């Protein structure tokens, strides 16, 4: 079905670097903000998301810890990756538990998929993704409980264009870290 199709496409995703543009719109479709940046990904759960517009921010997952860095105020925060990603579509690619898929209703038309969490008490009300049969992700979007949607368009995807260093976070000089990880 659509779930097995999506999973088989996500299974073909391997490491890559891509540029992205972001469009955030509110419940009525009004423009909230636009942005752009770079994304580096390495299965099953590593990534470096670097926004340059409207503000510069970095999100790095080294597979265990999620680091968020805000260069503007020279501050970084660390939380466990499991905590930042639990109950999000991330789990659908980060592992392969049929249980995760049971949490969503899915609808497909070609490369377009819409995932709707079955629960009404969640972070996301809806998630969409456009990914080719070859595993190339073209776009995705997340709709928050506040009805606000954040849409992302990927371009210039280069498979293999990553290095281990991209998925590690070393706070630059002068940057203070608020480590929110309970040990």
């Amino acid at each position: 079905d659509a779930a097995s199709d999506l999973k088989s496409r996500l299974d073909k995703v391997s490491s890559f670097h891509a540029s992205f543009t972001q469009k955030v719109t509110d419940g009525s479709g009004a423009a909230v903000q636009e942005g752009q940046g770079d994304l580096w990904v390495k299965l099953p759960n590593l990534f470096n998301w670097h926004m340059t517009q409207p503000d510069e921010s970095i999100l790095v997952s080294d597979g265990k810890t999620l680091w968020f860095y805000n260069p503007f105020v020279e501050q970084a925060t660390a939380t466990w990756l499991k905590d930042a990603t639990g109950n999000t579509p991330f789990m659908l690619i980060a592992r392969n538990q049929s249980s995760d898929w049971q949490q969503y209703n899915i609808k497909q038309n070609g490369d377009d998929f819409v995932l709707t969490p079955k629960a009404s008490n969640g972070n996301l009300k809806q998630f969409t993704i456009n990914v080719g049969r070859d595993g190339t992700i073209h776009q995705f979007s997340a709709v928050e409980q506040d009805d606000q949607r954040s849409s992302y368009q990927l371009k210039s995807q280069q498979n293999g264009a990553v290095d281990a260093a991209k998925f590690t976070f070393t706070p630059p000089q002068g940057v203070t870290v608020d480590d929110q990880r309970k040990l």
